[PDB]
């Protein structure tokens, strides 16, 4: 169920992110 939904986080990168530093 989730399996499909975690593995869309660990996709995701850091750009947004990033310009908050």
């Amino acid at each position: 169920g989730l399996f499909g939904v975690l593995a869309k986080v660990a996709a995701h990168g850091v750009g947004a992110i990033a310009e908050h530093f």
